[PDB]
């Protein structure tokens, strides 16, 4: 239907064994020297060969990587590439406690590595950050966050970017030629899965058409929470789970009863004969979490949530954004989803639906943060299926008349109307599906501009890029 052509979902599809020599030149490996005790650094490394040049990271210092980096690069002159294992780094930085420390020293690396002149195409390593292949497990959703800014990366920085590539657990040697031969020559990929079966590679497709009641969604019913419920998309989606029975919804935000436009959706939402509760309470404080869902009575408990809360504001190009704009735009979506899952994991909830973005799917110019920041939620919705736990990540093209522009419908991210984008959202929970993207794309415009400095190997599952690029 309409609403059907507004849903697209990523697939992992076989692509070429790769050769079988290393490359000829000479790779540099680059360590987070706290964090590079894995089994999968270990194996890396070790394919990597000793020749390999390690450069260990230490700490979130970019001029200080620069000097090094260039010391590096006059003594070797010209490296094949560059193998970041930063990833590895999931622990929370110390002065930015929303961002992944191998997060930030993966900025501040792509940073570093235009400031010094080393020009080698950089390839971001990562183990359980993606779920390719059928049964597979996403393990580390914070790595998967890495994908999300890798993918700007490769927009705003083409000529020096490689591409990301997941391990499996068992690094063994089928494994390591399929790294080391991908590095070597990627035969024009760059977002890579190497699996026992082989080696998968992102792709995006149109999703299935919608199949009424095959998900078994239940009754929308009892309490839901929707955080950001207070306006743009969340507004909509509450109206929308009024008008389907809700019993209750809970709607929160900074500002909760203080937010534009709160007073009149509560007089809406109340019309239709649902209970409203409005909450101040910043959806990364825990303890204001855990406080509000102890005031759910007996006779309304928790059934769903819906994650809307977010902002896009203050983000900046890979060569500038700052640790502390990147912890911003963290805290809504990391911070805040990891107290959601861990304080309704034993609540046995209908669902668990993460508000995502395009800017985490195929990658915008210019939104590294929150690239990474909603490219953490889809990976969450992955892992807490792994888990046996209902979840879904729903990432929005541009949504007409409400919410969050100009940039991106001049790319071909077309405006949705509210009740298509809401049409296709029931469309993806009435099936169960546990991620897709929900945009308008005009394919003539946005194939071509998306792909003027490189080619996307993501597009070639979608007949109106090919046919546009032809
Ligand atoms: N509009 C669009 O085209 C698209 C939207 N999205 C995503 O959908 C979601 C909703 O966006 P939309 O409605 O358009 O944007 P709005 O700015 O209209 O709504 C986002 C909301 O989140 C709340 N919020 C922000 N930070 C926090 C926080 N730390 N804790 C609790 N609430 C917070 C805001 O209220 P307050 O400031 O009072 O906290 C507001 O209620 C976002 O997560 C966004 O990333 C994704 C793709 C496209």
């Amino acid at each position: 239907s309409h609403m059907d052509a507004l849903r697209y979902h990523i697939e992992w599809n076989r692509v070429a064994e790769p050769g079988t020599a290393r490359p000829a030149g000479r790779l540099l490996a680059v360590i987070s020297p706290d964090h590079a005790g894995a089994p999968w650094v270990t194996a890396v490394l070790d394919a990597l060969g000793p020749d390999t040049v390690r450069f260990e990271a230490k700490g979130t210092d970019r001029a200080a990587w620069a000097a090094q980096l260039a010391q590096l690069r006059e003594d070797e002159g010209e490296f094949h590439a560059v193998v970041s294992l930063l990833a590895a780094a999931e622990a929370l930085h110390t002065d930015h406690g929303s961002v992944p420390l191998g997060l930030a020293q993966t900025l501040l690396l792509a940073q570093a590595l235009g400031d010094a002149g080393l020009t080698a195409p950089l390839w971001c390593l990562t183990r359980g950050g993606v779920a390719a292949g059928r049964g597979d497990v996403l393990s580390s959703p914070v790595q998967g966050a890495l994908w999300g800014l890798g993918r700007v990366i490769g927009l705003e920085h083409p000529d020096r970017w490689g591409g990301l590539i997941d391990l499996p657990e068992t690094v063994d040697t089928r494994a390591a030629a399929r790294l080391t031969g991908l590095l070597a020559d990627a035969g024009g990929e760059d977002q890579l899965a190497i699996r026992g079966s082989g080696v998968l590679a992102r792709r995006l497709a149109h999703a299935a058409p919608a199949v009424p009641g095959s998900g078994k969604r239940p009754p929308v019913h009892g309490s839901v929470l929707v955080t950001g419920g207070t306006g743009g998309i969340g507004g909509r989606v509450a109206r929308r789970l009024a008008e389907q029975g809700a019993a209750h919804l809970v709607l929160t935000s900074r500002r909760g009863a203080d937010a534009p436009g709160a007073a009149e959706l509560r007089a809406e939402l109340e019309q239709l004969g649902v209970r409203v509760t409005i909450a101040a309470c910043d959806a990364a404080d825990r303890e204001a979490l855990a406080a509000l869902l102890a005031e759910l009575p007996e006779d309304a408990p928790l059934t769903a949530v819906f994650h809307s809360a977010g902002v896009a504001h203050d983000d900046a190009p890979v060569a500038d954004l700052t640790l502390g704009q990147l912890d911003a735009l963290m805290r809504a979506k990391l911070t805040a989803a990891r107290h959601l899952h861990e304080l309704t994991a034993d609540l046995d909830l209908d669902a668990f639906v993460l508000f995502s973005s395009g800017a985490a799917v195929w990658g915008s110019g210019g939104q590294p943060g929150y690239a990474a920041a909603n490219a953490y939620l889809d990976a969450l919705a992955e892992h807490r299926r792994s888990l046996g736990l209902t979840a879904s990540s729903v990432a929005w093209g541009t949504w007409g008349e409400v919410g969050m522009h100009d940039r991106l419908v001049r790319q071909g991210v077309l405006a949705m109307e509210p009740e298509h984008a809401l049409g296709a959202l029931d469309q993806m929970l009435e099936n169960d599906d546990t991620a897709a993207a929900i945009t308008l794309m005009d394919w003539e415009m946005f194939a071509p501009a998306f792909t003027a400095n490189r080619p996307s190997a993501l597009l070639s599952t979608v007949p109106e890029a090919v046919s546009a690029l032809s």
